[PDB]
């Protein structure tokens, strides 16, 4: 592991619904600098399933162009620990949420992407602060932020 | 103005030398996220003229390759805050020095860019410590950190 924060008491139904990717940041630049970087991805909503797998709805650069992505990631015994399988399986943690405002995760294969999601299309300071302690943990090198104009436009344009 | 700090008491003979851009951030992403991207400028080495103002060497990558460039800051009546004569004229202040480990400027036209430099090619953290309460005064929206191996490559590759 790297990433050593995750949520106690997660309660995986209760992610379900709209989310906003207002800050990124991973521990190397490559993957977030150019548009179409790997893990420079947007998240739109999450979507649980009964059996307590998370559907994830976002959008990538990738055809010179903002595509639509759907992706699925695996339950694990921990509670905050989900597996999307790709070519090797990556991990992926909820470190904090309050549900209703902001959640935290990390995506870790060795290199980690972080971002702070929130309910609405505003900065909210307090979950950014909440992001960049869960950070200072960790080796970071890039991060990105967004503002309100950025949120509302495919692929933050 | 955005920035309001500046140094108080720079003796800028005493910057001369050999600076390593450790650490940069801009209010724009497109300022600093392409290796192309327009601020994105790795400082090689300052001097001071005995007039007072202030030579810089640094690299830039520009033809899909790592450019030499030396760029020429004249100084104002402000000892902290010089200006670099492009199509429309750029500032630059210096927040903060100890001479002899960091140095701490932002470039300002609107848009702005800043940077934490070293004297050795190390993390030091706590320059990165004053970099980022320098900057949380600031709307900043990408931010770059770089390793040791990095910082002696041509262009931090
Ligand atoms: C509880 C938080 C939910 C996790 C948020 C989404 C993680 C997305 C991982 C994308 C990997 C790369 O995606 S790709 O389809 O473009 O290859
Ligand atoms: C005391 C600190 C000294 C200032 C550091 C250098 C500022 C460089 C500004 C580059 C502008 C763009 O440069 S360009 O030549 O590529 O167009």
């Amino acid at each position: 592991l790297i990433v050593t924060q995750t949520m106690k008491g997660l309660d995986i139904q209760k992610v379900a619904g709209t989310w906003y990717s207002l800050a990124m940041a991973a521990s190397d630049i490559s993957l977030l600098d150019a548009q179409s970087a790997p893990l420079r991805v947007y998240v739109e909503e999450l979507k649980p399933t009964p059996e307590g797998d998370l559907e994830i709805l976002l959008q990538k650069w990738e055809n010179g162009e903002c595509a639509q992505k759907k992706i699925i990631a695996e339950k694990t015994k921990i509670p905050a620990v989900f597996k999307i399988d790709a070519l090797n399986e990556n991990k992926v943690l909820v470190l904090d949420t309050d549900y209703k405002k902001y959640l935290l995760f990390c995506m870790e294969n060795q290199s980690l992407a972080c971002q702070c999601l929130v309910r609405t299309p505003e900065v909210d300071d307090e979950a950014l602060e909440k992001f960049d302690k869960a950070l200072k943990a960790l080796p970071m090198h890039i991060r990105l932020s967004f503002n309100p104009t950025q949120l509302e436009e495919q692929c933050h344009i």
